[PDB]
């Protein structure tokens, strides 16, 4: 679990949207694993607008955060699971680093702000769905 909020937004993992999440839609795509709903209260997140490659994620099956190398955005295969059937995911980073369900949604971050989420994992790899093309997040 987890989300970024950045002004009237919630940015969150597709499969794991809510009730409220889906009454109040902004923008879904079942490729990226990404949907976006309008919240009351102001966020508060910096997202990053950059091509870095390094920075820090939070791992919520260590309780830890930890510094990795990752991928740039790219279409890559994800195996079929209870929530979609096997595909290309697209703006999908990956890194070497510890993973487990449960894991999606800890925010990756860089020097500049938040990156992305966590959203794929398995065989000592994690999967970040990328963020910092959705411009429209600000304004
Ligand atoms: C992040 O931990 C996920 C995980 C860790 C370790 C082993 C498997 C997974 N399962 C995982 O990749 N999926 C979870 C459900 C939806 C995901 C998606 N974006 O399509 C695919
Ligand atoms: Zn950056």
């Amino acid at each position: 679990s987890g989300a970024i909020y950045v002004g009237n937004y919630r940015v969150v993992n597709r499969h794991l949207a809510t009730h409220n999440d889906w009454a109040n839609l902004v923008w879904e795509d079942s490729s990226r694993d990404l949907l976006v709903s309008s919240t009351t209260a102001q966020g508060c997140d910096t997202i990053a607008r950059c091509d870095c490659q390094t920075g820090v994620y939070y791992c919520s099956s260590r309780r830890k955060h930890y510094p990795v190398s990752f991928s740039k955005p790219s279409l890559i295969f994800v195996e079929a699971s209870e929530y979609y059937p096997a595909r290309y995911q697209s703006h999908l980073m990956l890194a070497v680093g510890h993973s487990e369900p449960g894991d999606c949604g800890g925010i990756l971050r860089c020097q500049h702000g938040v990156v992305g989420i966590v959203s794929t994992g398995g065989n000592g790899l994690v999967g970040f769905a990328d963020v910092r093309d959705l411009l429209w997040l600000d304004e």
